[PDB]
């Protein structure tokens, strides 16, 4: 059984050097692959294992030298498989790739940092191995920026990082498999403890095989409640315990620069928001009942976690010396009816006052859970609302009383233990863990107000000009008469909108965040949501957040927001705070990526100018994809790259589902995520990036013109482009496939304009081509190099000295690292008409030229020259991904073309090609993670 | 009960039906589910007070100062319109709140319990239209 020696040789040939000396990635992945292949031999036979290992070896040789002969060598094997063998092989490479990710995570979490590797500039913030931790950021602020420790502390006090969980564009990984990945990571890490005993190591090996098999032997498009349940798992996994540890580390770093206070436990440095069950944009499956469900489910998970956390808190709080105030409350609580701690104590006596009060809190938490459960499964309760906590103050008040009393009695250290962590958990997570944003297209609000005005015999709000719409909406917001009643013809859509508002109205305000308007263009959209909110009797209306998607919408955004701030009603409703959302993926679908990047920098600049004008605190909400959508260290520089004063201590970022596991799956990875978001926000508030030189802005304006020209000329002007897109890519199968929880085309008939951003990026990411990400950069850089000899030098200056530019270029280079034109050529050869075959050749030439020009700008000879660790990990995944690519291509040809008969091979073991296609989609998706 | 009566007559048992059953049917028809139907009575002046607080709240003037013809015209324009009149945002005196709450209680009970809404000190059609409008706008 000498197969391990060969896979060892191929892994060492794929990743030759050591990116450090704790570089155990090759060792880790070799171990996981040996154990997996032994299990595979045991379950589906020797023949299956030999076939699989032959496929992987060819894949590694290809990712070695990129010989096109290797790809046909893979294909000859993969097409001769009957659907059963195809499914077993595809499943196998999916789990192998997953194991590579798990090993990769262990490497990242236990890679020792290097102090001597820091260069001293902003480039260090692009990798976790050199980025500034919390305290290095403090000493950067104190030494270089001449900020006082008091100023840093006060900034932290008023800072908020708000992380928004969004639905996975594909497989939102089930909670059970998250747990299994956790056990696998734990077993790996412990197996490499330089102190492990022989028996412990054997039992760890046996647990590792056991877990790999457990994950490999498990097989609707999950209901939005199920996907939400799955998306919330990271709170149980790492975030709940991780948050108080991080805040405590903030306290320590403050003590180490002379600050004697701790960060106030009620200061919302960390907040969590969710779109799961709230985003309705082109998703009729997200109903009012779905939103109510995920709201109550969230309140349930929160009550459970607080309930379970408060018993160990009750065990710790056994003191007797206390406040006069606390003693009064304890004697008060002692006057009542003790069912949830009989296993611990028959009853809580009055000489343990903290235990009395805390026991009453535990009882109210129990009634809170049971009521939320009763509302969820029925629609009414009988549990008195006064016997529960309804707002955060009812909850915080007795805990704060305990804290005051303990400090009163010289027991402050005890208070800074389980109690401080608990208080910080209540402040971070509230009664819901997350606050749900609601998202809907503006057009639906136009439809509702149009049915309303037509019903009042005043005309059609839709035909009205923007100014007339604003004037009517303003006259209604300032009036006292209601707008409509039950007597109102509602279409299914109009009734959905109003019913969603009624459900928001009947639920606690702690569950909701922002009302997000998709395709927002004008102030009347924002006023429409505010009016519909008020007239549906929502007592505390949500803050309305416009989403400006298209490029023209971005240009018109600061005028519309200034006009909104200028009207007295909206100015008194917002009370000096406004949140605006900009969409990177969406805008890229409109006008290419380079143009969306520069337009979003300028648009944020102008929005900040308006916000300073009217005295409003602006919060920029960064949607999905983009430069702000990356994993790990790059994000630190991403945040540092935003224009000066666009953050100002209030950051709101989408954590894309395709990165959320790499970011919160493990204890260390999670802690470092929270650390870098907080540190980059704090530093940016006190140390903005440089203002761009005037020639830099002129150069980017021209490049923006050329890049949007090329992008629209290929994507939108070419007549046969849509046919090519439907052939050289699995877009049709992705939409038909019940994969994306929502549908792809907003209007089923329409073109790419109506195609959503997620399938737009996905379709080209599956083929390792990524055209929506890089297209346009080529002609823009060619144009400026040819127009003036010196512009290359200017470009190289920007990449070296302008953070915004460096992060934009860095993203293009990274996406090219995940690209391989040869595989794309295979897709062309199998799936595209001969009439249309030369077209892909031209686009591929553009791919190569764009790659060379990006290298020239970054001063690099190879891709990712500055981040060898990431190059290593990506090169590792590519060996598995390439196999899922070839399998997906031939499977597509077999699905579309029943006239393509293959010489099948005999069944292998196990002692429908649609399923295999879905496997390859999920696999390739999991191996490429984030692109644009 | 009517089914029982039909069946009994079908089977030549009409006399049996004209016994305890006929008496029972006649008791259901006379007394309904309530024995009595409740009339509600209130002075018209209280309706003038309620509509006056409503129009003053809408910045249109005082229904009380309005002539009888102007009152009729406004009430008729509201009964023929589709927009509601007022909401929770309405300064109610103890009396005005009593009137509206009485309407809400009538609204939440079966129609078999109620008869007629009686306007004391009635003098003009606007009193009758005032009760009809207050009835409709309290759902
Ligand atoms: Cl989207």
């Amino acid at each position: 059984l000498e197969k391990m020696a060969s896979i060892d040789v191929h892994l060492r040939q794929l990743v030759p050097g050591k990116v450090s000396e704790d570089d155990k990635l090759v060792e880790y992945d070799a171990l996981l692959l040996d154990r997996f292949l032994d299990i595979l031999q045991d379950l589906h036979g020797e023949d299956l294992r030999e076939t699989v290992q032959e496929l992987y070896e060819h894949s590694a040789e290809y990712e070695g030298k990129h010989e096109p002969k290797k790809l046909e060598e893979l294909g000859s094997v993969l097409t001769s498989l009957d659907p059963g063998d195809s499914i077993v092989i595809a499943k196998a490479f999916s789990h192998m790739l997953n194991l590579a990710n798990l090993a990769e995570e262990v490497q990242i979490a236990y890679r020792r940092r290097i102090k001597k590797l820091k260069k001293g500039d902003f480039v260090d913030e692009s990798s976790a191995t050199t980025e500034s931790d919390l305290e290095e950021t403090f000493k950067k602020l104190v030494g270089d920026l001449n900020k006082s420790p008091e100023e840093i502390f006060d900034a932290l006090k008023n800072q908020t990082v708000d992380l928004v969980l969004t639905a996975h564009p594909t497989q939102s990984v089930r909670r059970s498999l998250l747990q299994k990945h956790g056990r696998i990571r734990d077993c790996l890490a412990q197996l490499y403890a330089k102190d492990i005993t022989p028996d412990d190591k054997q039992e760890l090996d046996e647990a590792l095989q056991r877990e790999i098999q457990a994950a490999f032997r498990t097989d609707t498009p999950p209901t939005p409640q199920d996907e939400m349940r799955a998306g919330m798992s990271y709170f149980h996994e790492t975030i709940w315990k991780g948050v108080p540890k991080f805040l405590r580390r903030v306290d320590t770093a403050l003590k180490n620069i002379g600050i004697e206070e701790r960060v106030p436990y009620n200061a919302p440095l960390i907040q969590f928001s969710s779109w799961m069950g709230g985003d309705r944009d082109g998703n009729p499956r997200v109903t009012p009942e779905v939103t109510r469900d995920v709201c109550l489910l969230a309140r349930m998970m929160a009550a459970t976690m607080y309930f379970n956390q408060i018993e160990d808190l009750m065990f710790e709080m056994s003191m007797w010396r206390c406040n006069d105030e606390l003693r009064a409350r304890a004697d008060e609580v002692h006057a009542n009816s003790a069912k949830h701690y009989i296993e611990f104590w028959k009853s809580i006596p009055t000489t343990e006052p903290y235990r009395v009060i805390l026991g009453d809190v535990r009882d109210k938490l129990y009634h809170t859970r049971e009521r939320a459960h009763q509302l969820l499964s029925n629609g009414h309760s009988d549990v008195p609302v006064e016997a529960t906590f309804i707002n955060l103050e009812q909850f915080l008040e007795p805990l704060e009383l305990c804290y005051r009393s303990l400090c009163s009695c010289g027991d402050r250290p005890i208070a800074d233990g389980s109690l401080l962590d608990f208080l910080r958990q209540v402040s971070t997570f509230g009664l819901s863990l997350v606050r749900l944003d609601i998202r809907q297209e503006s057009d639906r609000h136009t439809d509702v107000l149009d049915a309303i005005t037509t019903h009042l015999d005043i005309g059609s709000y839709r035909e009205w000009s923007e100014e007339r719409r604003q004037e009517w909406l303003l006259s209604e917001l300032s009036g006292k008469r209601p707008l409509f009643g039950s007597d109102l013809p509602k279409t299914e859509e109009i009734a959905d909108v109003l019913d969603t508002f009624h459900v928001i109205a009947e639920l606690p305000a702690d569950s909701f965040g922002a009302y997000i308007i998709s395709m927002a263009t004008a102030p009347s959209d924002v006023l429409a949501v505010e009016l519909l909110q008020r007239e549906c009797r929502v007592k505390q209306p949500l803050r309305v957040v416009p989403l400006f998607e298209k490029l023209a919408d971005l240009e018109a955004a600061p005028a519309a927001v200034a006009r909104l701030f200028s009207v007295d009603w909206y100015k008194n409703r917002i009370n000096g705070k406004q949140e605006v959302m900009i969409g990177y993926s969406d805008s890229g679908k409109d006008a290419g990526r380079l143009s969306a990047a520069w337009q979003l920098y300028k648009a944020q600049e102008e929005l900040v100018k308006v916000a300073k004008e009217y005295g409003v605190k602006l919060t920029m909400f960064h949607g999905r994809g983009g430069t702000v959508g990356r994993g790990g260290g790059p994000t630190h520089l991403v945040i540092l790259s935003q224009p000066p004063d666009t953050i100002n201590g209030s950051l709101r970022v989408t954590v894309q589902g395709e990165v959320i596991e790499q970011s919160f799956g493990e204890e260390h990875l999670c802690f470092r995520t929270l650390q870098r978001f907080t540190a980059a926000t704090l530093e940016h508030g006190m140390r903005p990036p440089i203002s761009p030189k005037p020639e830099w802005r002129a150069l980017l304006d021209e490049m923006a013109v050329v890049a949007t020209e090329e992008y629209r000329s290929v994507v939108f002007q070419e007549p046969r482009f849509v046919e090519y897109f439907r052939l050289a890519t699995p877009e049709l199968e992705y939409g038909r496939m019940n994969i994306g929880s929502r549908p792809s085309k907003r209007k089923p008939s329409g073109g790419i304009e109506s195609l959503r951003a997620i399938p737009w990026i996905f379709a080209w990411t599956q083929t390792r081509f990524h055209l929506p990400v890089w297209l346009g950069f080529g002609s823009a850089i060619r144009h400026v190099i040819e127009k003036d000899v010196r512009n290359l030098h200017m470009l190289q200056d920007m990449y070296q000295h302008w953070p915004f530019f460096r992060v934009t270029i860095d993203l293009i280079e990274m996406v090219f690292a995940k690209g391989d034109p040869g595989i794309a050529a295979l897709y062309d050869k199998l799936l595209v008409s001969e009439e249309l075959w030369p077209f892909g050749e031209k686009l591929r030439a553009n791919f190569e030229e764009t790659k060379k020009l990006i290298l020239q700008t970054a001063g690099h000879k190879d891709l990712l020259e500055g981040d060898p660790y990431l190059k290593q990990r990506l090169r590792l995944r590519d060996s598995y991904i390439t196999t899922l690519n070839v399998c997906q291509a031939y499977t597509l040809k077999r699905i579309r073309d029943p006239s393509y008969h293959v010489t099948l091979r005999p069944h292998i073991s196990k002692e429908g090609l649609e399923d295999t296609l879905i496997l390859t989609m999920k696999g390739i998706a999991a191996g490429l993670q984030n692109t644009g």
